[PDB]
């Protein structure tokens, strides 16, 4: 199968337009059907009415730090699936990730295509 | 003002990722927040709980024509303006979309994103 996320939701979460781009088109190309928020607040609020298969986000997020999107829902009780990809070398920021439950912390910039699409399938068919 | 959009919360809905991506990349570049969905149904689901200050869709949609997602919110009592691009040529559809409260119905391909940009100004900045 060339479109194997046929069927999974995945909310991208993304401030530069171009790597959401990107990130859209990827994931659109495998089947998916995504939705995309600019503003990790809009997200937030989104995430009141939707329950997405995979969330993607970055914990070094400009308007409001994405630690603060992850820990809210996490206190809610949501078990959401969240894949951060960041390009943060603070260890204690990835460690306060791990802990509120993520699949993982990739590197940005994406330096091998290849790695996220079995990291994102090991997330939606663990 | 270069970014006259601030503030604003657009609600892109649209089936084709190169429009998507071209109206996200306009919206944006005007300093909007966005929020795009690849399928109507996710749409509808995400309207359960977020209010933007616009949406943008096609009526002429492949999963679930937007009439639908357009008649469901406007039952609920919702009065999200919503603009409507699209290359449909049929009178009813664009007559019904008008009669459940549209902003109006752009033509698409979008000859002319002049037009476009004042179109979204006055749904944004009325009177």
């Amino acid at each position: 199968m060339t479109q194997p996320l046929v069927g999974k939701q995945i909310l991208i979460v993304e401030d530069e337009q171009v790597f959401r781009s990107l990130l859209d088109s990827w994931f659109s190309s495998l089947g998916a059907t995504t939705v995309l928020a600019a503003d990790g607040v809009d997200a937030l609020e989104l995430l009141g009415g939707f329950t997405p298969d995979l969330m993607i986000c970055d914990i070094a997020m400009p308007r409001m730090n994405g630690l603060k999107l992850l820990e809210h829902i996490r206190n809610r009780g949501d078990q959401t699936p969240v894949l951060v990809i960041s390009a943060t070398e603070n260890m204690a920021d990835i460690a306060k990730a791990l802990r509120l439950g993520v699949e993982d912390v990739l590197l940005k910039p994406v330096k091998d295509l290849n790695r996220l699409r079995e990291m994102v399938f090991a997330c939606l068919y663990p």
